[PDB]
């Protein structure tokens, strides 16, 4: 039920199996965002692409059709954008983790990971000596709990053959014989039942502080762990952050410029001179 | 191919059925535009619901778990702001150029538009006039090269004649009247090629006037188109726009804060109390 309890710390020792588990999850977790951004980059330019074409193919011309481009262009702009915060995701942040596990988790041969390992046989030696004493102990109580058991036997036993009618010269004497005989025994058995109770507690604040040395250890590449996560998670959140940048705000006020840009009557003088009224005509 | 040759006024009459297609184009535009902003929020979000879950079933726990998980969190904002922007492109903008596009043709019952048909029309009044009178030209061109022609052939007959002896002397009373009537058609088809040419030159600056009354009609009509699309763009390039938005930056200023929410000391201390050292035991007594 507790750390204290004989091999229990084994959940301490599962603690690292899952630092290495995480890592790959955390590598995983950003490595479905990139994609998902290098999509939204994908569908950018194919939209743009498509629809730059069929701007210029279609009827529309002159300066209201630049307008429409530029619609296009900042898909592109907004495309490069996502394409670069998944280039920083797998290039900058998901190496980093990558490079980390392979840095702190070294996978063993048989086998798991050298470091899970050596908690393991670190709280092993630091139990062993406490775990004999017990198994000393355990047999020191229920040993004798078999004895007191045993003198409760004979005691409601005589008084309950004492009732009974027949054979009283000899076969009342082994009568009054076996309920002494574990008297010597509740005696005898609990002083060193209860003997080892003392050597055990004698070798307690040694095993205590053998265990709590082995533990700060496993803290301490935990804590390693753990400043790792969140240094990382703060440069992924830096590279995710679209909120507050200058390529990007530039992307649309050239749009608006471009757009304003678009002269209605400018485009009107133009169909007139190339298509209407304008153009010339060889007269009979 | 000038504007002024007859029929090619069609050119800018072609214009208003394209006027009317580009609405259309447009329209389509902004909605596959509008279906690309949905995915990406979907994806987004499908994201962030698969990850909270695997994480909040998994071993991370504590603050450093949450610093994960505002994270999924930041993915359901973004998704959101992405619906936004396709929700005012189509319920906005493509609805706008989608009513405007309404108003502006009305589909005739046999076919085309009512405004097309209306300036087919108005082009042909404008152009009967002269076009009547560039058909006479065209005859007067024509008989005119026809009689040059027969007549060059009469005098050729009579001077290819000139060498050749008899037969007879009949045959050439008619070969001498066939020149005559040539050197008179020239001279006779001459006067009414040059008089419909003249007779064009009187009806031609009525012509002008008609054609030019008629075309700033079809400029008005343009005008209204092209200032409309104007104004629409500049309305989905706001739509559009995310670079400014204060519940954008709030997405990345919850995110930061959440993520320096981490602690690892703090975490370290709740597990060696709940999971090691910290936890008492049951020592062993008689
Ligand atoms: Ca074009
Ligand atoms: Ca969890």
């Amino acid at each position: 039920d507790s750390f204290w309890e004989v091999g229990n710390y084994k959940r301490t020792v599962k603690r690292i199996d899952d630092g290495h588990r995480l890592c790959s999850d955390l590598m995983n977790c950003l490595h479905e965002r990139a994609r998902i951004e290098k999509a939204y980059a994908q569908q950018l330019t194919e939209w743009a692409r498509r629809w730059r074409q069929l701007v210029e193919k279609g009827p529309q011309y002159g300066t209201v059709e630049k307008a429409w481009m530029a619609f296009m262009s900042e898909a592109e702009r907004v495309s490069e954008l996502h394409l670069e915060v998944k280039a920083s995701l797998m290039n900058d942040d998901f190496e980093k983790i990558k490079n980390w596990q392979k840095e702190a988790f070294h996978k063993q041969m048989m086998g798991g990971f050298k470091e899970t390992k050596e908690a393991e046989d670190g709280f092993r030696k630091a139990q062993k000596p406490w775990a004999k004493k017990l198994k000393e102990v355990e047999a020191a109580k229920k040993a004798h709990h078999a004895a007191c058991k045993e003198e409760k036997l004979a005691i409601s036993r005589e008084a309950n053959s004492k009732a009974d009618p027949s054979l009283n010269p000899e076969q009342l004497k082994k009568l009054q014989d076996k309920i002494e005989k574990c008297k010597q025994d509740v005696l005898k058995t609990k002083e060193k039942y209860e003997k080892s109770l003392k050597e055990l507690d004698q070798g307690t604040p040694q095993y205590m502080e053998n265990m709590e040395q082995v533990f700060e250890q496993c803290q301490q590449f935990e804590e390693k762990r753990l400043r790792f996560f969140r240094e990382v998670l703060l440069e992924v959140q830096k590279h995710l952050d679209l909120s507050n940048v200058a390529g990007y705000k530039a992307i649309y006020h050239d749009l608006e410029q471009s757009i304003r840009a678009a002269d209605a009557v400018e485009d009107l003088r133009w169909f007139r001179a190339n298509h209407g009224p304008g153009m010339a005509m060889n007269w009979p």
